[PDB]
């Protein structure tokens, strides 16, 4: 007799397995009515107007082809389908792969002048068919998908030389891409970054492959840690049009300002404001002076003129600029003038209006919350994502802001599903008239279509009702979130709380870290992780804290940690916990933390710190100092580690030197030895440390794990061997 | 009242007392009385200061250590010590005159002197520097180069590369001196072709950036080092010329493939004896090379040539035996297997082709100790048939019947575990007993054999020891298949055989191992049976040594079998012994240990609750060639790759489910590569199997640093706890 009550909770295994699955609605907009959708393998097309959907190419298409394909991309045009197959993953966004091109109309693979096999990146223009694709470190553009390439740069070398791709720090750390072209919008100029890597200092790991390779391979990747020499930048425009098959291609350099030059400095976006021009955005290594330059493309030269009048500087006198690069413009159709989030007077990040001959920008949008991004932009309306409704830093809704009139602001997704809905992403169509509204949270994922033109809902793409059903008799957990009043400033906290919370009990609590510059921990997404698991099976509170140098707030919270990682956010995790044991439902003898990456770091940080708040911890992937780290990442918060600037905060913030504080804590150590972006280096160091005063802990290598330490098996086995640990410390049987 | 603790192990609480002695002359000895030197008169037993503490209080420097020249002029003093491999390091070198009581200043030894060594007589020095040889007449003159070959990770002359230090030679060394010094005689690795392990180390906090160290290391099957031998006359050395090096060529039997050199030994001051190992290692040839005046060279007569081989293993324990030639050299006596596998002293004439066995019995001759002209004194196990008791005797050269044991009957109940150091030329001996009491050192005089008096007695660790309880030793044996074979139990106090306690089976079971004997130890098994008391049981099964080859070899050409199946069988007889919690049994081991442990665990037997693997092999193809194709082969389809494949610890990943695992492992070891366990955890996390697991930063393969030491230590006692459900 248990009365169909739900006795069911979410375990480990449904974690692991995937038992109870979030569903997508992934699209790509082609033209700006229709999409493509994958439906059973099929590529539908979709007609956004009313719903009806052909099969646009069957799955059984490319049976024949022999390989796996492992993505695809149609032309524009609709005339071109590239398929890639090969792939073989390098970091966070770069990979090689193979590439066939089936033509849509003759219905066959052209099998003349093949791209070919190990390509870094491939990209068709932004109309018509044209391809510009890296290989072997150079660019190479074909007018035609059957012709002859045509070598774009000479000068690409393995390690040294990148044409058109990025180096490790800028993939990572500038343009979260591998790419590094930007093709003008009807693809007669082709831009490229060139990178240059020669002094850069190589990280050298052990990679141990499969059982059958007798000796290991030494990986040895040009890495830049803090203070290392940088990589340097050179920027070129190709006028694709006028190529030649009997001369080599002309790339027009376009060189940094002067203020750029006479240091160090960074290439931080690039974007095409009109056919013939552009906008380069660079970043001084001290991070704080940004320049973006305006170039136009002269007619009779056949070059390009960034007007010093056109100039615009964007710097910050209480830290580094944009969030972590400086924002992306967004041109008006003339290209006179742009839009771009930048941090106003009271330090909160706003809508700026400029004209391209003016220092002086107006500010949009304005108010105590912030602007995320801005999404569309047409003659009347532009369309931004931004955390203002009800005051909630961690929520997300879609607005649109009449350009002729700032008092007239529309809520585009607010009041659509109040109750389940509070963090909403956005897809527009080719020109803006559809958008498809992404909803994460706090409810199931939501997936609608809409029309801009009176901002009419079309249809549901996905109302995730499987998995609603599912989770009927489940004792799912709940999540709280909330602010706490620290310093007549609000800190914003989210908990999940076991199901049939009773604020009787005391329960253990997990805090979950990142407290990382930017970081934002307590949100209105629905999650299923690790920390549901936790909840629901485990009865243990997992709660997050977004304290000083957290993000979304404005710079007085972000800009708080400036130069000194390692202190107030560790500061405010701790105190965090002290608040929540004092709301009365916390045991103040189990309480843990854990991180990945900067949440190692502060996790380390923590248990080191001596407060005799937190019983145990995992740092997974854990920042141990900060000259190990990568330079763009490391300096945009510390500066450099020498004795003029900020050496003696870079010595004193290592986890190494709390060491001798870890003997009143329970450690759990995690990482994977060829972890590219935290090295396996950070965390033997850490562990020396602790065996150098004579403490012991609990540790982990992953063999051939990255940062991710995402391999199925490898997943598996960290949360498996993590959620032991947590239960051993929480004396769960 | 108080029990032996892990802390009392850690911090060396109760300290063995040694009497560490070298022999000067034919009676006298050094010793190091704390912080002096003194000369000890074996006759009489009474000592002079020799060397003064503060005699280098003007040094600055921090001496390691001190080697007087034969002749007693100068002192060799040795600083800037930096630890290489197991045996290999560099140091700095000064030499003091002790005729006039000053440091040499001219002419000095570099920094970063590979190795030293004086001439057997005189004060003639041989060093190696930058790879190459040099060699000084006079303390405070010039050397002569006699290599100009020698290249960093390349050519070795008179030093070994990784792979002979570890497994060849057990020494950095490869310089060796006539008995009079006239001759320096060395050997030449090539290691261009060798491929290099390359691992990370990561230094000092301070170090930005990791280290790839790379070393020529050839494992299992792969291209080998190459080596060459010669021969020197340093009497003949010129200031104007280059030294001429006189070549000794391997065998034609040898030189028809890969080989070793596994041997030298000089026989008279023009005679020289080299053993050479085929890569196949059951075959080796002793050549006899003798110095012709009208040539300048040296020739090896192909009727001198002794072949040894074995047609059920590999030749030698670990390589073949050395030889102990006659004052004339025409003779000599070493230690060969016999036709019933035992291991027996075997006398040769140097022109012919058989020899005669001198020691007979099943037991065997550990080694030859030192020979006279009347007699040849020999340690051996033969005492009460027990394979793992050591005792030294003499055999009446005249009449081998005539065998006296000298240290059987001195101390019977305290001592059943004996080395030996005789004098120069052998008047006198010092006995070490390390077993089953406390360790006892004794100084006797050969022409009477008896004791002219006790040296250190370890009665200051008796009277402290009084207060502790301390854990007892049983060593016995049980019958498999009408063989003995040999176990040892550390048994907590006051043992009670009544109750049932956890059992921790202590592991190496490597070829030629010995893990049940009669020694005395203080160590983490002490601490296990006196504080947590836990039974700490160690077996001698398939392959273990000092028993014949019929023992040792039966792991011939398949490792991770008969060795791993009679470990658990071991445990099998330890639970049906009653005293035995079968509901906590488990196993650990180190280096071969680490395998097997790994393979015991990985079996599926369901004997054991859990292990621990400390630097363990995980596939025989990670490890170098000599002791891996020792015992292995080569892992060719046409020799043993299907054995290679089949004995991994990877393979039997699945069975991990069953039991609880701790996986340990340096990250700089450069013996056992970081890569075979992380090749065991990649294994594991492949299937799904939970296990724990600890990295240590920089650490080789002794993961010796007193830190880690410690800590390794102290994981694995909370590990086995844990295991045991022992609070
Ligand atoms: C061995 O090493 C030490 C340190 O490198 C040498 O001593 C130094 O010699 C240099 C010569 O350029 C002087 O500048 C210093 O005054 C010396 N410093 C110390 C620490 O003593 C030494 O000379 C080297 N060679 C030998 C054979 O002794
Ligand atoms: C938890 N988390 C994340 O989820 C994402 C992060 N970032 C933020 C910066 C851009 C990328 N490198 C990803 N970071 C920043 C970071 C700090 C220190 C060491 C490693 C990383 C990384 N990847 C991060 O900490
Ligand atoms: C426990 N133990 C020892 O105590 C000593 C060992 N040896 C025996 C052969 C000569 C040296 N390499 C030392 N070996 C052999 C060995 C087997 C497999 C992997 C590593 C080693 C090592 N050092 C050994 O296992
Ligand atoms: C995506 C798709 O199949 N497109 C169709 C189109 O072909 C059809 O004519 C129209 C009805 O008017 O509906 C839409
Ligand atoms: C070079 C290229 O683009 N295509 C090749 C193809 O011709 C070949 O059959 C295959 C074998 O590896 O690799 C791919
Ligand atoms: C034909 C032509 O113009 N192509 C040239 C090529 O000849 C030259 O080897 C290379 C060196 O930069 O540059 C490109
Ligand atoms: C534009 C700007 O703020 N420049 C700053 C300067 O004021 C400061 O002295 C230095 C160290 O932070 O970094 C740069
Ligand atoms: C160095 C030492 O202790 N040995 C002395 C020795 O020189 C002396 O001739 C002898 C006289 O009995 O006493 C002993
Ligand atoms: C007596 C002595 O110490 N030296 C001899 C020398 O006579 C002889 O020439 C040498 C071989 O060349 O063997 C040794
Ligand atoms: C089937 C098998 O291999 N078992 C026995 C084993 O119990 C024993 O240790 C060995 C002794 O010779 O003989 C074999
Ligand atoms: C090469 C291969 O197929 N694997 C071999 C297999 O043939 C053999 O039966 C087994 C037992 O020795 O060892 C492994």
């Amino acid at each position: 007799h248990h009365h169909h009550h739900s006795r069911k909770t979410y375990t480990l295994t449904d974690y692991l397995k995937n038992t109870y699955r979030l569903k997508l609605y992934s699209l790509r907009w082609i033209s700006d009515h229709e999409y493509l959708y994958k439906q059973e393998n099929n590529i539908l097309v979709f007609n956004a107007e009313y719903g009806n959907s052909s099969v646009f190419l069957e799955n059984s298409t490319f049976d024949e082809f022999g390989h796996s394909i492992n993505d695809y991309s149609i032309s524009p045009d609709g005339q071109f389908i590239l398929l890639e197959y090969n792939y073989v993953k390098q970091w966070r966004h770069s990979y090689t792969a193979s590439y066939d091109i089936y033509d849509l109309n003759k219905r066959q693979l052209i099998t003349e002048e093949r791209i070919p096999n190990n390509t870094q990146w491939v990209t068709w223009s932004p109309v018509g068919h044209k391809l510009a694709y890296v290989w072997n470190n150079d660019i190479y553009v074909k007018i035609e998908p059957n012709l002859p390439s045509y070598r774009i740069t000479w000068t690409g070398k393995e390690d040294i030389i990148y044409n058109g791709i990025t180096d490790w720090v800028y993939e990572e750390e500038v343009f979260s891409a591998y790419s590094a072209l930007w093709w003008s919008p009807n693809g007669t100029f082709l831009a490229y970054a060139q990178f240059n890597d020669t002094e850069v200092p190589l990280i050298e790991y052990s990679f141990y492959s499969d059982e059958s390779l007798q000796y290991p391979k030494t990986v040895r990747v040009p890495y830049p840690k803090a203070g290392a020499v940088n990589p340097t930048v050179k920027f070129f425009v190709v006028n694709t049009d006028s190529l030649s098959s009997v001369t080599n291609a002309t790339s027009i350099q376009i060189t940094a300002p002067a203020s750029m030059l006479i240091g160090d400095h960074y290439l931080c976006d690039v974007t095409w404001a009109t056919q013939e021009r552009i906008s380069l955005q660079w970043l001084r290594r001290i991070q704080n002076y940004s320049v973006m330059d305006i170039c136009d493309y002269d007619e009779s030269s056949g070059r390009w003129n960034c007007l010093v009048a056109r100039q615009h500087i964007e710097m910050s006198t209480t830290g580094w600029v944009g969030r972590f690069r400086p924002s992306e413009p967004h041109f008006t159709l003339d290209g006179n003038s742009f839009y771009k989030i930048i941090s106003n007077e009271e330090g909160y990040r706003h809508i700026c209006y400029f004209q391209i001959d003016k220092k002086d920008c107006t500010f949009i949008t304005k108010g105590t919350w912030e602007v995320i991004g801005i999404e569309a932009l047409t003659s009347d309306y532009l369309y931004y994502i931004s955390n203002e409704y009800k005051g909630m830093p961690g929520g997300r809704n879609l607005y649109k802001i009449q350009l002729s009139d700032y008092t007239k602001v529309t809520c585009l997704s607010c009041e659509l599903n109040p109750e389940r809905c509070q963090y909403y992403s956005v897809s527009f169509s080719k020109e803006a008239k559809y958008y498809q509204l992404r909803c994460s949270g706090p409810g199931l994922p939501l997936y609608t279509l809409h029309s801009s033109v009176n901002d009419k809902g079309l249809r549901v793409l996905e109302d995730n009702s499987a998995l609603d059903k599912m989770l009927q008799n489940v004792q799912m957990p709940s999540k709280k979130l909330d602010f706490i009043i620290l310093n007549e400033t609000k800190f914003w906290y989210q908990m999940i709380l076991p199901p049939h919370f009773d604020k009787s009990k005391k329960y253990p609590l997990l805090l979950d870290v990142y407290a990382g510059p930017c970081s934002q921990k307590a949100d209105t997404v629905f999650r299923l992780n690790w920390a549901t698991y936790l909840a629901s099976t485990e009865n243990i509170i997992v709660a997050s804290f977004d304290g000083r140098g957290s993000g979304y707030q404005g710079d007085k919270i972000m800009h708080a940690i400036n130069r000194r990682l390692g202190t107030f956010e560790v500061e405010d995790q701790i105190e965090a916990a002290r608040q929540f044991s004092k709301m009365g439902f916390v045991d103040n003898k189990r309480i843990a933390i854990w991180g990945w990456s900067y949440g190692g770091y502060v996790t380390s940080m923590v248990l080191g710190s001596g407060s005799g708040v937190f019983k145990c911890g995992i740092a997974v992937a854990p920042v141990s100092r900060w000259e190990y780290y990568d330079s763009v990442y490391t300096e945009r918060y510390m500066g450099l580690p020498t004795p003029e600037d900020n050496l003696d905060h870079y010595r004193n913030s290592t986890v190494m030197s709390r060491a001798e504080n870890f003997k009143q804590v329970e450690y759990l150590l995690i990482h994977g030895t060829a972890d590219d972006n935290v090295h396996f280096q950070q965390s033997a160091q850490i562990s020396k440390a602790l065996v150098d005063v004579g403490v012991d802990f609990q540790a982990m290598w992953y063999t051939d794990e990255d940062h991710g330490i995402a391999s199925s098996t490898a997943h598996q086995h960290i949360y498996t061997h993590m959620s032991h640990f947590i239960k051993q410390c929480f004396s769960l049987p």
